[PDB]
């Protein structure tokens, strides 16, 4: 039954309305999230709790091993609302440890739909074949690709002309990634983060409008 969740719901929304009666009603008047998080859909890293945030606080995109593509119109809607409409001044590009979407890359198997979702990550593991193939066990080229992938997909939107027209017109926003362990529930900064045009190369770089 889904009567857990409901029931679970219920007292969640109950037991807020108690420290502060007017949580809810307060933030309904308005979305004022300062962070957008892009991460994979897996059950084992909810956005959320793993940065100890409220609701109101965190924009959220969750795809198959976060994979952000300049013709999804799936999650560059999810940027472009966040950029410029809720103007959020982090976009975190979180990826993590063990992630399936990226052992699946790594090998053979089809898997359906999801083969050319996870192109791109296949892209990866070839363009990095030298060094993923000197790194011994099939867990550690999955791990160390899981780290290669937050790597480009943050420098995929920040080429975005959303996020480049956003710093064009003087807007303070930053593309973070970072890396979650699965095993340890730690959220680690990949240190690549992104918030300029200078930062980029001449070849992606747009002019303004
Ligand atoms: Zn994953």
């Amino acid at each position: 039954a889904l009567q857990q969740l409901f029931e679970n719901n219920v007292r969640w929304a109950e037991a807020i309305k108690q420290e502060d009666p007017d949580f809810f009603a307060k933030l309904a008047r308005q979305q004022t999230p300062e962070y957008l998080w892009i991460g994979c859909s897996d059950a084992r890293v909810p956005a959320n709790e793993i940065v100890g945030m409220l609701p109101g606080d965190l924009f959220v995109h969750r795809n198959v091993a976060n994979v952000v593509l300049h013709t999804d119109l799936n999650c560059l809607s999810v940027i472009q609302f966040a950029v410029d409409v809720l103007k959020v001044k982090h976009i975190l590009v979180t990826g993590h440890y063990g992630c399936g979407g990226v052992r699946a890359s790594l090998h053979n198997d089809q898997l359906g739909l999801i083969d050319g979702w996870l192109r791109s990550i296949r892209d990866l593991a070839y363009e990095y074949r030298e060094h993923l193939e000197q790194l011994p066990t099939e867990e550690e080229r999955v791990d160390r690709l899981c780290e290669l992938n937050v790597i480009q997909q943050v420098a995929n939107v920040s080429h975005t002309s959303i996020v480049q027209n956003a710093w064009h017109r003087g807007q303070s926003l930053s593309v973070h990634g970072c890396i979650y362990g699965i095993k340890d529930g730690l959220w680690k900064n990949l240190n690549v983060t992104v918030s300029g045009l200078d930062q980029l190369p001449p070849q992606y770089r747009l002019s303004p409008l």
